[PDB]
């Protein structure tokens, strides 16, 4: 009812869809920082990486596996995966999302 | 015998250790790009995220869980987790390593 990414996952708010299945939903970042910039979310609401538990760690491993399958397909020359937790990382939406970044030789600059 | 991170994990090459257990090894990046910059590796040799399989996905979930435990302790104000796969991402060592970055409001710049 409230979470922007939960709603995107249920196609209640529009997105450019890259992949979806019963468990995950991947779509293009609307403000990209690389030529390929994809967000991968679980459909289920998990607020951040700090909400991973010993009991859901297998599920998050499966999400990361599916992140790799998307990345190796969309970015055969290589890709970077980023996850932001909390204020210093600039986490905006409190629904866990993996960034897949690629399509160029990606910078590695001081943060 | 050959992999720099396998050797660091077995303390055959020195590092500044942040945490270790029977499964993982975490140490300070020697060329940091943030005030807190930690590398977390499995002790077992896995070359990159592209080597995750349906059969080891639970293990990688556990590694990511332990990444979150390290991050929330070392970076209570928030942290970014990064993984680089292949040439465009600039992956140097072919032994999977998660970057934990924090200690400041981290930039989000074009790559
Ligand atoms: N409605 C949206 N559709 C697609 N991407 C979005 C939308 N709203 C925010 N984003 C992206 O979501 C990301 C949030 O990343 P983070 O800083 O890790 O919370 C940013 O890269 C935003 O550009
Ligand atoms: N001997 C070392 N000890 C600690 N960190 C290292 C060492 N060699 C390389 N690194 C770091 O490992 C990281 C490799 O990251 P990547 O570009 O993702 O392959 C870089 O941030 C390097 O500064
Ligand atoms: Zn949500
Ligand atoms: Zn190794």
């Amino acid at each position: 009812d409230s979470c922007i990414f939960c709603k995107i996952a249920q196609k209640q708010i529009p997105s450019t869809i890259v992949y979806e299945d019963d468990e995950i939903f991947a779509f293009k970042d609307i403000n990209p920082i690389a030529p390929i910039h994809i967000l991968v979310i679980p459909k289920q609401h998990i607020a951040s990486l700090n909400e991973i538990t010993e009991e859901n760690e297998a599920f998050i491993g499966k999400v990361l596996y599916k992140v790799s399958l998307i990345g190796k397909k969309e970015c055969p020359e290589g890709y970077r995966v980023v996850n932001n937790i909390g204020e210093d990382a600039g986490q905006t939406v409190k629904h866990i999302h993996f960034h897949i970044l690629g399509g160029k030789k990606l910078a590695w600059d001081k943060l």
